[PDB]
């Protein structure tokens, strides 16, 4: 509208963009216009291989462009471990683009292009994409794939390693003893995936995966943590993934529906460069997304102090409550696997509980004319992006349920986020470091629930603390009902 400009005049002018664009708002097409209008390729960095088609779309309906999609390495061969160049547009997933060591294997200069990263309120679960991770279940299948000798020697020795060094526990926990292994033991193990890389291909074989987890942890700046029974090598420096985004001869355009605070990005996400931060709200002075009924629950909350099986109870209370008062499907929000559970280990109702896999269809499937259900998903990534909502033109959704608050727990991996940023974890910072984060997870939840201007639905905060005006104001809803039982 008057931003094509604004924004136009910026990236010309050599200034980072950020757009807060809420969903279904008409973003995508905007850049697409725009970008042919700054340079002359343009590069769009998806979460995922879904977001694919908004582009083909939006891209196939401009009148003066040849696209070149791009599916992971592994979904092709006629885990990623040709006529793209020809293109004007093109369009990457997040490694693509983030990963060092997949850029290179996209040979692209970037500079000819105009590069637009999509909601990119994800940029901090960046560091998400390289972690690799050791699981005594690996260290299994591992063994049963064997045709090495002396490989199965070391590789029970880790296993045996590896129990001493994971605990249960949902969040974090840094590892100092860690597994060790010397180059003689890490060649039988080489060669191992050599008499493997043979015989068995000789008409996925995770025991190399082990390897790229050390492989990795050569590097060094990676960190073991155990998080649920599982070692975990994870990179917290985030201005380390990001820092290339300050590149002043690179245009970008970092849009999403729920971007976090100009500070948060400058802080956080270390980006220094010059920035002209745009949010639609805020300029047609009216709000695009669509409305919703606020109703905060007073009687429950997710904090250690007062949580309980008593407490469980009582939610499994609202989400049946709030089942059947629903027209339609139920998208409840826990803050932890864990809790998710004993809530859900409850309702005798027809519900789907997202976990480790459930595929693109399972979702549908389990929508399949089932009427109403209950569906399950804890606040970190999993299940979400791509996955709308419509079909016969209905958001498949009323009611967005969020119980407790999804605050990112005060572990080992978070402390450590905390100073490589020199952000003393006080309460200057609270903000940052967890009602932020915090704020997206459920706003980036009310979004899948509304796609149009009108598409209503009800949003419930099951949370004492959501009362607070602070969560009331965040969360597009001050006339909010309060509610008991």
């Amino acid at each position: 509208e008057k931003l094509k400009d604004k924004v136009i005049e910026g990236l010309r002018n050599n200034f980072l963009v950020a757009l807060n664009a809420p969903t279904g708002s008409g973003k995508t097409l905007f850049s697409l216009l725009v970008s042919l209008e700054v340079k002359p390729k343009v590069l769009f960095v998806v979460r995922t291989h879904n977001e694919f088609y908004p582009i083909y779309r939006d891209l196939t309906k401009i009148r003066e462009i040849t696209f070149s999609f791009l599916v992971g390495k592994p979904s092709s061969c006629l885990e990623s471990e040709n006529s793209l160049y020809k293109a004007d547009v093109i369009a990457l997933t997040y490694p693509y683009f983030f990963i060092d060591r997949y850029r290179e294997f996209i040979d692209i200069d970037l500079r000819e292009y105009m590069i637009v990263i999509d909601e990119a309120h994800n940029l901090d679960k960046v560091n998400e994409l390289e972690e690799r991770s050791l699981s005594e279940i690996t260290i299994q299948m591992a063994i049963k794939q064997s045709k090495s000798e002396e490989s199965r020697r070391i590789l029970s020795k880790l296993l045996n390693q590896l129990r001493e060094v994971v605990l249960p526990d949902e969040k974090y926990i840094k590892v100092e003893n860690v597994p060790k292994l010397s180059k003689e033991e890490l060649e039988i193990l080489a060669d191992d995936y050599e008499d493997i890389r043979k015989d068995s291909l000789k008409q996925k074989i995770h025991i190399g995966s082990i390897l790229r987890f050390f492989s990795l942890l050569s590097i060094g700046s990676f960190i073991p943590f155990s998080y649920s029974k599982r070692l975990v090598i994870k990179n917290p420096e985030i201005s380390y993934y990001l820092n290339l985004l300050n590149d002043n001869e690179l245009s970008i355009i970092l849009m999403s529906g729920t971007l976090p605070p100009r500070e948060y990005m400058e802080k956080v996400w270390g980006i220094k460069r010059n920035m002209l931060y745009l949010d639609v709200e805020r300029e047609i002075q009216k709000r695009v997304s669509g409305s919703y009924e606020c109703y905060i629950g007073v009687d429950v909350t997710s904090k250690y102090d007062m949580r309980s099986d008593n407490m469980w109870k009582r939610y499994a209370d609202y989400l049946l409550k709030i089942y059947f008062q629903a027209k339609a499907n139920v998208l409840v929000v826990f803050p932890s696997y864990e809790i998710m559970d004993r809530v859900m280990s409850r309702i005798s109702l027809p519900k789907y509980v997202e976990s480790e896999d459930s595929s693109v269809e399972d979702l549908y499937s389990a929508i399949s004319a089932n009427n109403k259900v209950l569906i399950g998903s804890v606040g970190k990534g999993k299940l979400a992006e791509g996955i709308e909502l419509r079909n016969n033109d209905r958001s498949l959704i009323s009611d967005v349920v969020i119980v407790g608050i999804p605050y990112p727990p005060p572990d080992d991996y978070l402390k450590i986020l905390a100073q490589r940023v020199s952000l003393k974890m006080n309460r200057e910072n609270e903000e940052f470091l967890f009602k932020i984060p915090a704020l997206v997870t459920i706003k980036q939840a009310i979004g899948r629930a509304i796609r149009d201007v009108n598409d209503k639905c009800n949003v419930w905060l099951l949370d004492k603390r959501f009362e607070s005006l602070y969560w009331k104001k965040n969360l597009k809803c001050l006339n909010a009902n309060k509610m008991k039982l």
